[PDB]
């Protein structure tokens, strides 16, 4: 039997998940296993425990951002000047490595969705227009962004079968941790302005890879050994509830008190 | 005879306050009538039915701001230059025609108030920081205005027995809008810089008189008559209840249909 | 007599037109008087003082420009969307206003034209396509156009008989000056897009009317008055030459002290 | 015993410098050895062999640009944010490395100097002011710099006793050439604004280092053997006069030749 809606429903409520929170997703299709009526369901389901005083959120970026031509040759770097399309929110695709269920939440009705290219986000509820509004376009994990929304309203952030290291919220706390050195990063993106394709600097810290020695599976095993969150089973996913006040808090001290 | 908390607090529930709702609030106390317990008791009501997680916002500005001294004499624009105290959110007054209310919210515990003198905006509960933070010196009413984050976050306005001619959120709407003809001011405000008096220059929209043939009131009116918003009684007030988003579409609308490209 | 190509050479150079010079002309062909072979032997004769190396500039804008449609009934205002041809830089004419002596240069040999219609300005010379080059269409007196240039280059202005009031560098001291009150102003204006007639709105500060209670031939009698240029006769013409730089400096001073 | 002026305008002369030209400088004051009045004598005395229908021009840059502030730790950067001071033109000193000849210059009667922090010219003469203006902040050795207008002047550069791997010409025949690959740079630099200090980012291509197997000095060195440019002793200093248009164009090709795509 595949999972159906109602055991899904039941098993998100079960793991804690309450009428009217705010919750970031990070999921795998196929660590939950085969449901009746596909990937839909997860996040209808997920709708429903949250009900629509409750709001999801899912980090979508843009799949084809073309943040890389500095490196190719300079000829081919000029067709992209000229070629490539600009972030539309309407049709950027979600990076597929965010799973397939980001881009189902970017195209479902009355969705919202944040401005900032690479470190866009996307969300369904109460509190969708709120978490996507007015992200900054430099350090897009920063103080202008979803994440610090996430945290100031008190959210949750779920892991669905998705590996402890891709929880994005952590990139916040690299951005408020004082650490001896952060990587800065400065790269293109072309944008709409005024209904046009202007190419744009972004200036970000590195979130391709840590500021130091250490990794987000790290810090999230650490939270969990010291209590923090909860856990269960949704389909045949092994599943995480954490706080996102409480995780954030946890993981620039961590950060802290091992690299300041 | 006195309304009561219990019936403002119902009151604003029948009209469509729901918890958690960003809200901007026009009022007259003399059109609500008496409360028990005075004007707290109607921001406190509101509060309520908005609960923590809610935000009450009322546009506050500065009483006192000497943005006028360039049409004085040069004998007593020096004086002014010299002894006129600069903009200290902690003690600015708010403007009195923005009625006694927003002065009693800009005096409310755990209140925010936005940095911009002459557009100050005060704030209390969950979303209070974030409309009042990183509020532009220059445009007031523009893009980086707590206006144009009540848009954003899908926020409201409630009109209490306020005339619709007072709806700040109107002038970012004309910020917004593509017209023929726009005034643009430049004039002279007092601030702190480092715990210093500094005397800077403000870049606006002016805000003080339509940039052509419209009112506000009219705006509003036309809205209203094609359906915007909600209507009910609060006390003895008339109020309106409108979507910041809708109510600013609408209005950038109206504005670049007569006037605009 | 009319006036000889020497003579006018010889009273350019008494003035203190100099070889290499940028000089925007003002000028009135009558008050100059006639001269033998018409007013071409005028700019000759400029062009020569001015040599090879120098630089002449007037402002041409555009004598047809439609930029008061949006004002008209809706029906008469779509006949002229449909049927008004574009600014074509090619054949668009001068103002007649600005002297008879802007349409001769706008068809000199060798001329280039700024792209702005309302604004445009064009030169024979040295540095022609420089002053030429990049004028923006909003605010087309302002930092990209090319009287901002004209004042970076340290170029000059030539009154020939032409009223102080019509010198178009003072519009670039009023958007340099900080004042206390600007009309702002957009309007319509067809131009051509890859070879076809596009509407645009265009926003500038209004140059129909000063923005406070001042006038040009006000601020220029009091920068003569207080030493500014030099004065001589050219023709039958009392003419004055200005240095662009010194002029919109003093011009500047004068609007912020009295307005700013 | 020490080189005077008039043996220094000669020795100018004899190179082809001539009145009017447009000339870009680089030197060496020990090269040139002394100088009866010091280094301002080697200024004087070009600028009369240009005479003042000529103009005159250095590289100055900014010996104190904080580029390199993203390599510190993040408590030491945020120490620089809040306390370096912005590139102001009237004070920021030449790179040291650029000669105290081009500070000399910065600091001369009548000069101009371009706004572009890190690749700041400065200039004294008839087309000083065109030679300085609009320098635009990002790739301040291209189409929209000093370069570019010295090449279309038909100006000459005049290396004195100057290595020839220190002629700035050539970046801006880099930014020119279509190569395989360019090496892009964006870095911070504080300036000011309305009279404050705003830190941006400039982008650029790198010039600290070749974006190829190549060097300037292997360029210019294959330039005079192909006969390019003259060649003689001003004071003890071997001196090289290449005309501005000639060198970008043999030196584009150059690149587009060996390393194009
Ligand atoms: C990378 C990762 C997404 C891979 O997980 P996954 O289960 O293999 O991939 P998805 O969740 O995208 O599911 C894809 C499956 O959805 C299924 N599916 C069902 N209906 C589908 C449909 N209409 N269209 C496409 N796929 C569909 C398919 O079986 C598809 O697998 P297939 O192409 O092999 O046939 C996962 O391990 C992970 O890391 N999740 C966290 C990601 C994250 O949030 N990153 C944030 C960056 S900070
Ligand atoms: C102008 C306007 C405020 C007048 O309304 P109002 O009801 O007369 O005035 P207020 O709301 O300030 O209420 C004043 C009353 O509060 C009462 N009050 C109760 N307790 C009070 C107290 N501790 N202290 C002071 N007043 C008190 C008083 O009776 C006072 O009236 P009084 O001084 O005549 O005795 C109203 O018509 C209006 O325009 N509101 C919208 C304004 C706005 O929001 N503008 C935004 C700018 S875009
Ligand atoms: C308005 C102003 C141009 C009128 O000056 P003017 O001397 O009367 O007019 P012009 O310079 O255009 O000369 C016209 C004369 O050129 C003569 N002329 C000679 N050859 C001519 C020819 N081939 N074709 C046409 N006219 C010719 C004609 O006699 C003509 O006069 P006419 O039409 O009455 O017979 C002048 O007073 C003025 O203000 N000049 C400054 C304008 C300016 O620069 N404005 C900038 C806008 S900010
Ligand atoms: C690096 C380079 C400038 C060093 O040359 P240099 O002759 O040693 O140095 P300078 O030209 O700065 O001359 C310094 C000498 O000027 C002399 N001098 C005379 N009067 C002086 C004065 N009032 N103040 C300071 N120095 C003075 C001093 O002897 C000083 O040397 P010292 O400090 O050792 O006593 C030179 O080798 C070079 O590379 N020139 C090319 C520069 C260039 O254009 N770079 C741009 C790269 S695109
Ligand atoms: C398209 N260009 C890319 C650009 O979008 C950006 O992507 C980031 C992405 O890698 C991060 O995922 C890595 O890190 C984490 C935790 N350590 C585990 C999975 C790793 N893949 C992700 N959490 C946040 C993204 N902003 O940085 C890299 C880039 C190559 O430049
Ligand atoms: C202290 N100096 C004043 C300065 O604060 C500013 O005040 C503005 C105020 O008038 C506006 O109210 C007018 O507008 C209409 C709506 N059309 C309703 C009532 C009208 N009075 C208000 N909505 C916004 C304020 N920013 O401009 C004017 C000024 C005199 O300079
Ligand atoms: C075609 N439509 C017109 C549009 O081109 C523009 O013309 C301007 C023109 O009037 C200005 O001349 C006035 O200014 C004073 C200087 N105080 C001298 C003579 C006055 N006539 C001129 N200097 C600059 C022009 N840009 O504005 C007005 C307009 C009607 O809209
Ligand atoms: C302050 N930071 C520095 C920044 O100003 C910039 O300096 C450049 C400078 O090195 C170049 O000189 C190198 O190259 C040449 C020919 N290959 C020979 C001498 C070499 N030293 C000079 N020609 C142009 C300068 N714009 O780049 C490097 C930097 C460290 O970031």
């Amino acid at each position: 039997i595949p999972h159906t809606h109602a055991h899904l429903v039941d098993a998100f409520q079960a793991l804690g998940i309450r009428a009217g929170q705010a919750l970031m997703l990070h999921a795998s299709v196929k660590a939950v296993g085969a449901v009746m009526g596909g990937p839909n369901v997860i996040l209808q389901a997920l709708m429903d425990a949250l009900t629509p005083d409750g709001t999801l959120m899912m980090y979508a970026g843009w799949q084809d951002i073309p943040d890389f031509i500095d490196s190719l040759p300079d000829a081919l770097k000029a067709v992209y000047l000229e070629q490539h399309p600009p972030f539309d929110p309407a049709t950027a695709r979600a990076v597929r490595e965010n799973s397939v269920l980001a881009e189902f939440l970017r195209t479902w009705p009355c969705v919202h969705r944040s401005a900032n290219p690479e470190a866009s986000m996307v969300a369904v509820g109460r509190q969708a227009a709120l978490l996507t509004a007015n992200h900054a376009l430099d350090y897009g994990y920063g103080v202008e962004s979803p994440l610090a929304k996430l945290v100031a309203i008190e959210g949750y952030v779920l892991m669905l079968g998705a590996p402890l290291d891709t929880i994005t919220l952590l990139h916040h706390a690299e951005y408020l941790a004082k650490m001896r050195h952060k990587n800065v990063v400065r790269y293109p993106c072309p944008i709409l302005r005024d209904g046009r394709k202007v190419w744009v600097t972004v200036e970000d810290y590195d979130t391709g890879d840590p500021h130091d020695d250490y990794s987000f599976e790290q810090i999230a095993r650490d939270y969990v050994a010291q209590g923090g969150g909860t856990r269960g089973k949704v389909g045949d996913a092994d599943a995480y509830l954490f706080a996102a006040q409480d995780l954030t808090r946890f993981a620039v001290q961590w950060l802290e008190s091992r690299f300041g």
